[PDB]
């Protein structure tokens, strides 16, 4: 959590991640209202949901030779975390 909570410019990492996410994709991730001193507390919502939901993280390789931890839910969201399981993104 201390990776994902890292105050950063205005946020936390992951506040800024539910951000851009629920920008694109409101449908999703629902849309981010209020003071971006509030965003890290609706982004650990969604993380902790995440979390709990059924489905599984999977070591996932990409194109540039770069692994992480992936669980992608069914309803579109997911998380990406690093091998060492620091918070990477939020995925969809």
């Amino acid at each position: 959590l201390d990776t994902a909570q890292a105050p950063y410019k205005g946020s936390t990492v992951i506040g800024h991640a539910l951000s851009k996410h629920a920008g694109r994709h409101p449908e999703i991730w629902g849309k981010v209202k209020g003071s971006m001193s509030g965003w890290n507390e609706q982004a650990m919502k969604h993380f902790k949901e995440i979390v709990r939901a059924p489905g599984e993280f999977r070591p996932t390789m990409n194109e540039k030779g770069i692994t992480f931890l992936e669980k992608r839910l069914i309803d579109g969201r997911g998380v990406r975390l690093n091998l060492d399981g620091t918070f990477k993104g939020f995925i969809d």
